[PDB]
């Protein structure tokens, strides 16, 4: 199978999915409690760490499983999400960081490569859990200031940092302010002075994903723990943002799958044969889920092809990767919640009590809409700009 | 204004809405806490009781405000629901019971009239809070058994009984089992032996509505506290079920209104002018909300006209009332959640944290789908049967 | 019945609908031929003229039937449209002109009143068939130029002028160019020199509606055949544009009704009982048609109420009338074509051959989308401007 | 590119698409006239015949181009459909017959192989144009009767036979009636006595596709021109029906593409920058078209994989092929017409006149809904049966 995210397409992808199977039963078992209490499943992550799955996307050269297709990462996230979407969303941050650090390792200058290499062997060993602090909190602009002696001091606050509760290393999007301002990616470790992880995530869904705020109060960062980016429009950069986020589409596809599976099981348990409207819903969902899978799957296949090809116009490459990502994302964010919603009509009133799985899937399935890049309102400006050559 | 539920159409309806205004600020203020904890707002109901609003739909002959249009009851529920939908849903059970007891009073035999009259002056006084126990729990069929001395013993369990926590009187749908079986409406009071109110409502939404189970363990009911119904298809009965439930459409209309109002306020608070997709969403919502209001409003106007006219074929009357109700209900249950959902796209990520009002409106707005009569799957069998003359 | 356009709400409205019934059978009978050939049904209009129905909306003071509610005009258009939508669309231009000329008659200065009065008794007599030339063709800006002796010369070209083939009088939106420019409504009669009616309408639907272009080549117009308007934003003018166009919503409602009626008749003719998907479609359509009727009906009731009340802020009055019109129009233009489309799924492949009635209804039902004011793209700018107080 | 039908995936597929390019300009040029008059473009087909493209899917062993992927056939149909959908729909019947005859040739008994081989070299040479007469007209059940001397006589009538006007050979689905009844595929040639091609296709769309009825009045068919099928449920047969029809999804995808391309060109031609609603429509269409392509493309890739694998349970193989086909078909038949419809909103009123390309695309895009297998109502019974293991 090379379509619909039905199966991994490479040998490493298969091993990844086989190894994950052992962990599914714990993931499913504790999901309801962590959602109710809003707490991160630290024990699931301890098991994945010692089992080496936290290094799944580290290059085999460095001792990792060598998963290097986005498509296979999404197939694994989908399987995890059918068990618990919060765990999948947190796992995606680790897996996709494996992929972009792997590219720094192979194409960065010596500073990037050395640093990337250290983190990547960390990930395999179980010692490095890598979170991404991307979006500034509204009270703050996260800035790096020279320390006077050749290093830096980082101040600010980032929001919505998933997996933060077990994070050991945090890649932070910041700008300088000591040249003219440049974008920089300092890496802060958890024991850096001035560094606090807050405990303030209270989600409608993704309740267990640890999607908290992190605060930097003059955190000393040494020069070789900073990847300087640039200044300045640069489309080629869209490619890294795609690699960073596109596989997360597997999460919302798995949520829709688990809703459908729940609804069908419910219908089969009944003495009465399904009513006319239930048969029609089932057929409509079956086809919508197919179109959901085919759309995520194809944009993932296309993204993997463009990702592997470095031989051309890098700006065109980044626009094309982002256009595949965004076209598919908008479709996913409309289809997945529609499917989940229609599933509640099949099960009926039992799905409206707080503990039923569908009631949680209805909350978790909404989270994709708000994840940048891009939320709906911004996606429409991006897409119409690209389509009309603005 | 005679359309869209924009304003009450009778003098008593206006008084009702004016008097409710005093209570809105407490209702809005405590909504978040009661949703979080899942607890019934007993203090709001204490205030409505002593203010006489719990008698709003009692005939003026008996000292009530004399609200007798469904349309005006829905206009009042809408205003309450913009403050808190759980409170509105519970209030609807009291108000619509005012209307069906008022019909028992004017058209019942002497047993019904006497009993109805006692309860109705109760409601005005603040002493009677009347809940409806309609749907059997799956473990039980609620049955009335003769006690050997001319009275009855009631056993069973009813589910989803809103307002039960403050209920003093419970109208219960039961069947006999001492003739051949008949449908009977015994009225049980809270201090009857064998009668328990459970504390088991844990909703995805409508969390504060007190929608709990109630249990009957050989509850002694005297003969004059039982309204015997019949055996046996009887379409005329559809009219009472319509009167009982149709005004609750105002609840879901108010939820959609409060979502839109929230979204618009959010857009106006921003320094930036809205993006192209936000302007288009606003226009689409504005028109969808209009169609939502016009559909609920017209079915309520039509229901009031048919309700008042007793001069014809009573079976045709009941089919027509139920057809207006069900056509409008299906539209309401698709339009209202769509509006609320689109509102989250306007506000963006802040609406996905557990405390934001939209996150609660998204949960509460789903409840209409599951309320009988009829849930989606059964509505489709009813409607296609009527349209095709089956 | 006061809702859903199910029945006229005034005695004159009832007479109008009763009198129209005689003409329905010819209208239905010739519809297919006129659609195929693209030709205007001149014989239907000859019959309506001599029967006096072309004066239905002329004040009884002047010998007309005195229909003065938009709601009743829409109920009559709906009945005509179930027979043929092109005939209804052309009839709407006559009927609504009855209403706006009736307002000129009662509130214009002596020039307007005298002219309005002459035309209105024309309409009753069968001698005046009044078309509206509103939109400039792209090659031309229709301008009135003083003739040097106290009258005017009209040049330009208007497009999409329905009913033009039998039109005797044409109210034309023009601007002066002899003060500073003003808007003017010259009335041109068919025998004016320089005046040509073209024969260039080739519609996907509304094929028989005579929606042709008309050309003015220095047409001499006397001063008392010109209603001068103003210069300059003026919201009060929205009220006349609403009166002019809002009742045409009945046309698209009748098209949806005739599609549903066709589909249901088709299902009842079959030996087999309907499949599960057909029962579900029937219920969905039944409810969508209800919401369609309730939305058009309520905006028509609201428009009639605001129309009759001249006692207040005239600018607020015009914004409110247009907002009711536009909210309802957007809903109508999405719901009506959806219903018609779903009807083809019920009938199946027979509805895809050129002669089946549904194939024509699918074409005619699209025309509302393109009629100003406002087409979809402009409606969204109007509605979001009003909702956000821009 | 291996997704979205953006490009053929094999060398023969590329040659096919390159060779077709020469013919596109005539196809586009004559489309409007053939739609207006309802006439088959015999000259386009004469050119494809002599150019050998009518043999594109004949095995290279027999002198054909050897196109053997459904995916590449759909990529070619899409390119043709952007020029004219009727021509594509007719071409699909020839191309897919290349594929199922190619399977008879390689896996049939000697009767099938010999006959298949003769026809297939015909197709390459330009001498054989192969139509499929599948669906019985309602007045007739098409039956083969033994002629008493070892051959057969064919009577009946088939409907909706596309390409019939230039057809030289007609594969007919029939049942015997001389054992117990069996299904048989007699092949009738155009000069057989008793064989008439009628001239009765009058479509809302696909007007030029020659989709006429054909009549058999005791047509003598020799025994070696009959492929006997079986009696009796047999799921394995679903695989041939899939191969026969699945590539036609490319037709409706090309129609949606040509609508979008038209709309975008229209927006770019305007002096004014697009309004807020137009930008939002453009982004929504861009994403819907992506999901349309990804869904058709993936079901075509999956169908090609299952088609090539003959090594397993043949009944499971046929259920899986048909399930991919039907899931995708239902999505295509909702997405493609929605896109085309939204395109008319972008262009506005010009798209409602009979000659504008969008007005034709709106008609042609509806045809997929009615093509078996399966039309919507039957697809829902098939899909819900498969999903619920009925
Ligand atoms: C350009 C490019 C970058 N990357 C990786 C290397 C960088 O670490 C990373 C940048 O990702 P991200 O942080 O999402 O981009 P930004 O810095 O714009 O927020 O992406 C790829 O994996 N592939 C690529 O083609
Ligand atoms: C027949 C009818 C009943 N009613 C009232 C009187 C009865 O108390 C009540 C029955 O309502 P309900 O309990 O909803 O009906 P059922 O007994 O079928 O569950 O409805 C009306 O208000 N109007 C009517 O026309
Ligand atoms: C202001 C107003 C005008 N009218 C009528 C009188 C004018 O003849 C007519 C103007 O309609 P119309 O031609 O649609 O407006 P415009 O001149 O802006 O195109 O509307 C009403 O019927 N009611 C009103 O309240
Ligand atoms: C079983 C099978 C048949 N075919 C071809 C061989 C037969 O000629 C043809 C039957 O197609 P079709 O006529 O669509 O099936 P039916 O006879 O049920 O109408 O399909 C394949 O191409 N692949 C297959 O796997």
């Amino acid at each position: 199978s090379t379509t619909g995210l039905y199966a991994p397409v490479t040998p490493a992808g298969r091993v990844l999915l086989d190894r994950l199977a052992a962990h599914l039963p714990r993931i499913r078992s504790t999901a309801a409690e962590h959602d109710r209490d809003g707490t991160f499943p630290t024990d699931t992550f301890d098991a994945l760490r010692k089992d080496g799955l936290m290094g799944a996307t580290v290059p085999a050269e460095l001792g990792g499983l060598g998963v290097d297709r986005l498509y296979d990462v999404a197939v694994a996230l989908l399987a995890v999400a059918r068990a618990d979407a919060s765990t999948a969303l947190a796992l995606h941050m680790q897996l996709s960081r494996g992929l972009t650090l792997g590219y720094e390792w192979r194409h960065g200058d010596e500073r990037a490569r050395t640093l990337a290499e250290r983190i990547l062997r960390g990930m395999v060993a179980g010692d490095a859990v890598v979170c991404s602090g991307i979006k500034d909190h509204h009270t703050a602009v996260t800035t790096l200031r020279p320390d006077g002696a050749g290093g830096w001091l980082l101040s600010g606050r980032k929001t919505l940092v998933s997996m933060a509760p077990v994070g050991t290393h945090f890649v932070i999007n910041a700008r300088t302010d000591g040249g003219p301002p440049r974008l920089a990616s300092p890496v802060v470790t958890r024991d850096t002075p001035g560094f606090t992880v807050l405990d303030n995530w209270d989600g409608l869904g993704m309740r267990a994903s640890g999607t908290v705020d992190i605060v930097f109060d003059d955190c000393p960062i040494p020069a070789d723990h900073v990847l300087m980016r640039d200044p300045a429009r640069n489309d080629a950069v869209l490619a890294g943002q795609t690699v960073s986020s596109v596989s997360v589409l597997g999460v919302y596809v798995g949520v829709a799958q688990a809703a459908y599976d729940t609804a069908v099981a419910a219908l089969e348990r009944r003495p009465e044969p399904p009513q006319a409207a239930a048969l029609t819903l089932v057929a409509e969902i079956d086809s919508r889920l197919y179109a959901l899978r085919a759309t995520a799957g194809s944009a993932l296949t296309a993204a993997d092809a463009l990702s592997a090809d470095l031989s051309g116009d890098m700006d065109e490459r980044g626009r094309q990767m982002m256009r595949h990502f965004q076209c598919a994302k908008l479709a996913v964010n409309r289809l997945a919640p529609e499917i989940v919603s229609d599933c509640l009509s099949l099960v009926g009133g039992a799905s409206y009590t707080a503990g039923h799985p569908l009631a949680r899937l209805l909350r978790d399935v909404q989270a994709g809409r708000f994840m940048q890049p891009y939320a709906y309102v911004d996606a429409v400006d991006f897409l119409s700009a690209q389509a009309l050559g603005i």
